[PDB]
């Protein structure tokens, strides 16, 4: 949850978008929702990535803040 994984506003917005979609497609597993998210992402507006953007730097800030004696 608070690790420097290769995520981003997309995997950040898509993690809820896939969760928000999986609800609608509880069978659409990763191998499929993946094209959904990445297709829901490009289907966004770029300027609408304001929140999913800072939400990345935050979860990234919550990770390092967690490891002091780095």
């Amino acid at each position: 949850p608070h690790i420097k994984r290769p995520m981003n506003a997309f995997m950040v917005w898509a993690k809820d978008e896939r969760r928000k979609i999986l609800q609608a497609f509880p069978d659409m597993h990763n191998s499929n929702i993946s094209k959904i998210l990445g297709s829901r992402w490009k289907a966004m507006t770029n300027l609408e990535k304001q929140p999913y953007y800072e939400e990345q730097a935050r979860l990234s800030k919550q990770h390092l803040e967690k490891y002091p004696d780095y």
